[PDB]
């Protein structure tokens, strides 16, 4: 077994390869999109993970697409996250913040000024996001048609990622993960399905990847390349965003570009919850030969699949999502071959302590 052996992940050393995937739980305070001590307790419970990757966190108020998702743009958010990271560190854990802009997976009612959310192009996501009703409970609501960003707005978006990274470093995170997956803003630019622009940010794969690579360069400059990871979902369809008619070649282009920056890790979200065709081993080999940082695999993994792919030299670590919701001590359970706690999906999104901090350890 290799899952319980250490791994250098850029600037930090994980004691094992069992990572906590980023999981949106929608329990932040409004007004202010503020993390809470309850969230702190939840993360502290999971500190034995090789690496915790936080729930997706707004780089700016405009970035918001979900009621209850936290930000990392305001003083009050910075202060609240500082307490959370301190708690994880007191338990000898490591925690990365996943930073997003939701782009068109959003609703005007939660945007600044009540305005349409932004994207690469003015095309509805044709999906839902999560708002809160009058009692503060999560509700699914159809997405608002976005406004296409003007060319002169792009530097501001890059700066918002840069600023959020400055704030994340201050807040005590060990790493940052850029959310370039699952049909959110960066992926909206990457995908031809959502990007119909005819300027330098659309058309060719070079142009479609331009924004994400500008963001990577800006955040490496703000902090250090060995503090930066990126999550992609570049093969298949996620929240109605496919990866276009040349998905493999386009993915390999992006990955070769990322490699030039010497970033800490590449996190591949391989499938959504409904599943689909597995990655070919040929594709995994092509990725592996092009990227020289850590590769994290995710999407309905088992420990056995993770061991197989680590043993084949194709990935370095695995991120578990739902098993981490339900098992604060997932590392010990996988090490001991213990049963896993029964998941309660009704409390994944929104609410309070129930279904959040009340899953027991062994
Ligand atoms: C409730 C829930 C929230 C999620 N939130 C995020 C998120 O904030 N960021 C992200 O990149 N993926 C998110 N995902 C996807 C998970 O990180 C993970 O890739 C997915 O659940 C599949 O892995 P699993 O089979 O181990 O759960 C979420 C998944 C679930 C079920």
């Amino acid at each position: 077994e290799k899952l319980f052996t250490p791994l250098k992940v850029g600037a930090v050393t994980a004691p094992n390869r069992v990572f906590m995937a980023p999981l949106t739980r929608l329990r932040s305070i409004e007004p202010g999109d503020i993390p809470t001590p309850l969230m702190g307790e939840y993360y502290r419970q999971r500190a034995s993970a090789g690496l915790i990757i936080s729930e997706a966190t707004q780089i700016s108020a405009q970035a918001k697409g979900y009621a209850g998702a936290p930000g990392l743009h305001s003083p009050e958010q910075i202060a609240a996250w500082k307490k959370i990271t301190a708690g994880v560190h007191a338990e000898d854990g490591r925690i990365a913040v996943q930073l997003w802009h939701t782009g068109r997976i959003s609703h005007s009612s939660i945007q600044p000024g009540g305005q349409a959310p932004v994207s690469a192009s003015a095309l509805n996501a044709n999906t839902r996001t999560s708002l809160r009703d009058e009692n503060g409970n999560a509700i699914r609501v159809d997405t608002t048609t976005p406004r296409a960003l003007e060319l002169d707005e792009i530097p501001g978006i890059v700066n918002d990622f840069r600023q959020a990274v400055a704030n994340a470093r201050e807040a005590g995170f060990d790493l940052v993960e850029l959310h370039s997956a699952h049909g959110y803003l960066l992926h909206q630019f990457l995908s031809p399905s959502s990007n119909q622009r005819t300027d330098q940010y659309g058309g060719s794969v070079e142009n479609r990847a331009r924004l994400v690579l500008e963001v990577v360069d800006a955040v490496c400059n703000e902090w250090s390349a060995d503090r930066i990871g990126i999550r992609v979902s570049p093969i298949g369809t996620f929240q109605n965003v496919d990866n276009g008619p040349n998905e493999e070649a386009d993915a390999l282009y992006l990955i070769e570009e990322l490699a030039k920056r010497g970033i800490a890790y590449l996190h591949m979200s391989e499938t959504d919850l409904a599943g689909g065709k597995p990655y070919s081993e040929a594709f995994r080999q092509k990725v592996r030969e092009r990227f020289h940082g850590v590769i994290i695999g995710a999407g309905a993994y088992t420990a056995e699949k993770a061991e197989d792919l680590i043993g084949k030299g194709l990935i370095d670590a695995v991120a578990f999502g739902r098993d981490y919701i339900a098992n604060p001590d997932l590392v010990a359970r996988l090490q001991k071959k213990a049963e896993l706690n029964p998941q309660r999906p009704e409390s994944f999104s929104g609410g309070g302590a129930e279904g959040y901090t009340d899953y027991p350890s062994l």
